[PDB]
């Protein structure tokens, strides 16, 4: 079990060596941000903080965040990475199934970003980790969550690029229970990455299920290239 952690971290090292936050930055909108501004948003829980992209925009933003993920290897690279950019980031490692048991605050909001969610692959652990999430909600509080759109894929198969071409991402197998991507970088690494292929009424259906009153899923191009349908979607949903 130990290579595919390591496989991953490799992947996420790659994935950073070669494209920098402030790009990265810039292509993102300022959309999250502004969505939490308006809300009047102040304490921030991230659940997926990988090297901690999310987590450093949100502190450069002036939010308190809470930085947790399952992987304490990820976390050290989201502490330095944070230190870095000359901020003191707060972490906690959790995995989303019991995120209740190391953390012991509620919050404004929750954001699972980086079409992160999609690595569950079975529904009571989906279940079970949006009802975590739910419960670290305080009564007015919101998640948000994203996903590839993986609906344009299941029903014209290519690569979709991203920073310019510095990684393109291919689907080279897609079911109803699997994606495989193969993602190439610009210096010739190769990648390969399970994750389920979550519907976006499928993803509707499972925040409705465990409690959130009122879901907005908003359409989001990040790739190079832009098509007639958006690569990832925006799942924003409120508590109340
Ligand atoms: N069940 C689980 N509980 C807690 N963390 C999990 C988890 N499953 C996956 N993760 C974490 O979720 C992360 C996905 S990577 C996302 C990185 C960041 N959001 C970005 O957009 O750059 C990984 O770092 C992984 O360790």
């Amino acid at each position: 079990d130990h290579y595919e952690e390591e496989y991953v971290l490799g992947f996420v090292d790659k994935w950073d060596e070669l494209i920098d936050w402030e790009s990265r930055a810039e292509s993102e909108g300022d959309t999250i941000i502004n969505i939490l501004k308006e809300r009047g948003v102040k304490k921030v829980l991230d659940v997926a903080t990988g090297t901690g992209f999310n987590s450093v925009r949100l502190l450069q933003a002036g939010f308190d965040v809470v930085s947790a993920d399952g992987s304490a290897e990820m976390l050290v690279k989201a502490f330095d990475n944070a230190r870095d950019h000359g901020y003191l980031m707060r972490t906690v490692q959790a995995d989303w199934r019991w995120m209740n048991k190391d953390i012991h605050d509620k919050f404004d909001a929750i954001v699972c970003l980086g079409n992160s969610f999609t690595h569950l692959f079975d529904e009571g652990d989906r279940r079970k980790a949006l009802a975590e999430f739910y419960a670290l909600l305080k009564h007015d509080g919101v998640l948000l969550l994203d996903q590839r759109n993986y609906d344009a894929i299941l029903d014209s198969k290519h690569a979709h690029y991203y920073c310019g071409d510095t990684v393109s991402v291919y689907p080279e197998h897609v079911d109803e229970g699997l994606a495989r991507f193969k993602y190439e970088f610009s210096d010739g690494s190769v990648y390969n990455l399970n994750m389920f292929p979550l519907r976006k009424d499928y993803t509707r259906q499972l925040l409705h299920e465990v409690g959130f009153q009122e879901i907005n899923t908003l359409g989001d191009f990040k790739e190079t290239y832009k098509e007639d349908e958006p690569d990832f979607f925006l799942h924003v949903a409120e508590k109340n």
